[PDB]
C-alpha cells in the first residue's frame, strides 16, 4: 500500500483484460496505490480501483 502520493497520466486507452483491472482513457489521471514488479500497478480513478499496465502511464 503505497505511502507516497504518486499520480500518473494515461498514454493510451486501456480496456481491462480482467474484472480486477482498471479501464481508462488516454489523458486520464490515476492515483497509484500499489506498485509491484511485473509491470502492473494498482490505482484509482473516479472511485474505481484496479490493476493496470505501468507502461501505459507517465508519472506526473
Ligand atoms: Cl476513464
Ligand atoms: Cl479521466
Ligand atoms: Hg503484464
Ligand atoms: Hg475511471
Ligand atoms: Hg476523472
Amino acid at each position: 500500500p503505497l505511502g507516497s502520493q504518486l499520480v500518473v497520466r494515461a498514454k493510451f486507452n486501456f480496456q481491462q483484460t480482467n474484472e480486477d483491472e482498471l479501464s481508462f482513457s488516454k489523458g486520464d489521471v490515476i492515483h497509484v496505490t500499489r506498485v509491484e514488479e511485473g509491470g502492473w500497478w494498482e490505482g484509482t480513478h473516479n472511485g474505481r480501483t484496479g490493476w493496470f499496465p505501468s507502461n501505459y502511464v507517465r508519472e506526473i
